[PDB]
């Protein structure tokens, strides 16, 4: 595996899947740079824990819907890190709106964060990945299945597959690998609600996913054990539907 | 058979290429065809004439699909001239060959605004006009599965059309609306580079696209929704 | 020019006495296609089929032939050669299924599902290729379920998925010879209360399929309107899960 | 984040040559007790047994023609008798041939079906009682089964069948602690290296590297990297999936 000493950027790592991937990479000895949109309890506790671990980690506010802020985020990634080994496009948004009522600004918001943001993050990171780098984008199985009231979400998550596939062709001989992780249903802040079975019935394993299991796949794509894996969609979904 | 005669269709980007073939083939079959283009050209003037000469209630207006209010205007005129729609064909799209590291954000936005947001807005405006029964066809690409250097922004948008279509299929299926994607292949030291990749050894023609479009517009495909139909000659 | 142009063609449809095959056979026949069909055992289904084909005047033939036996596939095609001489359309529709727990699946039941669904489909195609000549459309009946997975039926989905891998190489091999090969991925189709609503909830259209809806797709693939379609998996499944 | 592979017990079919030999040796060097099989006594099988002996611990290599259900029963008598338990199964044994489809004799179709599809099915069916409440079943597939290749339709039919088998088995046994996945391989250099050279000096290598994104063929050890992950608890939520280890070939 050999992750110790690498430098990784993980967008949207203050909550859920991003927070699990960030903390798991850090405990493995990866220098993890992460970002978030707004100062909240989650990012404050995230910085607190990142400091409690031994490593060169950073957590900065950056709204990926604003290309200016992506440029500033990568200014200080190159300032503090200088290089990157792993980029993990994980930041994303979602909303449940009937399609006929979906406002143009909410369509544009989901496109700007989930798709244009991941693209700009990748584009800025290409110079800093160098001779060798692994780019991982978080997709979802739902874009193959289709879910009502979230056509704008599945549109963006499926676009990441088309983006990754062409990028893998373009930069393969440069030593850069691009892949997508197709996620099932991962338990995140369902703990904030009160009474899961609806989705567990759809899985083959009979349980929802955990952010650390996504981290297990991210760690493999970060590792040289996957050095011949590029342009692929890796399903980490428990065989759902 | 297909039973297309009399139905009403909107085909975006019908002045040239694949769109012009679909528009002209649907018109000759007795379909009232409403099409649009981005800029007044010899192709759009030639198109407007050939349409005006057929026994048909055909229309061709200018509408830049990267401008949401030109799309809203386009559908005000479709609603006045047609009142209703049976089939919509998201064909308008753009492509450019740019080294990814050199791709400016504006050219990225242009491909997204036309290929992705445009198709979404056209669909969103057309749903009221389709009523209780309709068939929405979006033009995709086999290249979004293969990957093509210098065109990651293009394959991003064309693959987005599949994720959109799959969710719209499930949202509007019980309302009588069907949503599908046509994955197209390549439509002489260039013809044969692509012919060698095909199973049939030849490039496609717009009228063969019209053959699939016609099937998806008919009740013969009434149980087909949320699908990606490959019209690519088995390429790659 | 936007017409199917099926009148006068010659078609072979395997397993045409019940279910999807019977619907495809009768729909092609009513459209003026001379239909050759087969079945495994003399029943009233086959007797009803022959009586109705006689009532729809045309050069139709319905013979007994067990596709699990390569000797009877060979003779079926001697009869096809005698009576038709040529073929325009082939529909690999015949297939068997059983619900057996995978650990208790006997070798003979596995082998019979393989013999009929896969080896039989392959022998039908191998025998039919000479009869198709310069131009022909081969259609194999697949299933959407082989992408989803169904417990107690891993042998069924194994064979129905194998038809896709066979079809795709066959399209590459014979494309320049004027032969097209495709698969119809079927959803749940009404044939021979709780199950109807159980599967209808999984569709996008909220209803199960009809054999005539399959025939609508077969009709397209048999037509010149699909002359550039080959090596494809066409889904006729109502958007099922 | 660790592969906890030391001490596990694996069965890798067809381990004397090529990809399976790379997977056997890589797993054995990692502290996995590896059971493997082969069809005929060759110098490849003897070389494998000797190199396994230079390692530890107890690896086993036994002849078993998987076109014969009786010899698969023999193989699993010896596995349950020397191991008693399995943690990983890799369906790697496979055959291929170039026959013009119109010339393809029925016995050659049946041979490819017997080894690539029925053989793997019997191996999985015999291995389930030994995998218990936790196990990982990996089947070696091919990217070529979705691109299509002339003169090999019988091969791509069987390699694509493995995906349909795997997906339904994942649904059926997922709640029992068993996971099932496919590794779709690209062009992996094996002893391609003997049908040298000009035929091989860049005719084969260059034609296939042009199709890849990385511009190079795969090695058995890179396949072993994927087999390692799927055998590990880092992939405990990965089941019913087709993992592409193909260098982006298309
Ligand atoms: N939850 C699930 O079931 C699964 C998730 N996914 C995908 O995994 C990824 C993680 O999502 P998930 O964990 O579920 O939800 P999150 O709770 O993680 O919410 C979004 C995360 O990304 C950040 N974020 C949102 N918008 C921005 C923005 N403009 N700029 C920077 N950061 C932003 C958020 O930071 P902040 O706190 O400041 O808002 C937050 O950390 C998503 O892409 C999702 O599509 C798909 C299938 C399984
Ligand atoms: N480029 C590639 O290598 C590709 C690999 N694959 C798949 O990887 C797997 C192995 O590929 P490869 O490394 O080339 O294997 P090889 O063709 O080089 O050798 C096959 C192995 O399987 C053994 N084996 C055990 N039982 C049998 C049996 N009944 N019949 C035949 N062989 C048996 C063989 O033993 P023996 O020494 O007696 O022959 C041999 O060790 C195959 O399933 C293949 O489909 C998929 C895509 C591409």
């Amino acid at each position: 595996l050999g992750l110790r000493g690498k430098k990784a950027l993980v967008t949207g790592g203050s909550r859920g899947v991003g927070r699990g991937v960030v903390l798991a990479l850090a405990r493995a000895g990866v220098d993890v740079f992460t970002c978030y949109r707004e100062e909240s309890d989650a990012s404050a506790s995230l910085a607190r824990e990142l400091k409690q671990l031994g490593g060169d980690h950073h957590a900065l506010r950056a709204d990926l819907a604003d290309p200016k802020q992506i440029a500033e985020l990568f200014q200080e990634v190159g300032r503090r890190f200088g290089t990157l080994d792993v980029v993990v496009n994980n930041a994303g948004v979602i909303s449940h709106v009937p399609y006929a009522e979906l406002p143009v600004a909410e369509w544009q918001r989901i496109v700007d964060v989930n798709l244009t943001g991941a693209h700009l993050v990748i584009q800025h990171a290409i110079p800093l990945l160098g001779d060798k780098g692994s780019v991982i984008s978080i997709g979802s199985k739902s874009s193959e299945v289709g879910i009502p009231l979230r056509a704008h979400y599945t549109a963006t998550k499926h676009a990441l597959r088309g983006l990754t596939r062409s990028l893998a062709k373009e930069y393969g001989r440069s030593g850069l690998r691009f892949n997508v992780l197709a996620l099932g249903v991962v338990e995140t802040e369902e703990l904030h609600a009160l009474p899961t079975k609806f989705y567990s019935t759809k899985t083959a394993l009979g349980r929802l996913g955990t952010p650390d299991e996504v981290a297990g796949a991210v760690a493999w794509l970060a590792s040289d054990l996957s050095r011949y894996v590029t342009g692929a969609t890796i399903h980490v979904d428990g065989g759902i539907s």
